[PDB]
């Protein structure tokens, strides 16, 4: 994903996402159907 596409999907930047706990990172990936 481009940075703008990432922000569109997850509502946050890649670096913000990386600050989330792993459990929430994985929650969001499943939720959005990615990775």
């Amino acid at each position: 994903l481009s940075d703008e596409d990432f922000k569109a999907v997850f509502g946050m930047t890649r670096s913000a996402f990386a600050n989330l706990p792993l459990w929430l990172q994985q929650h969001l990936k499943k939720e959005k159907g990615l990775f």
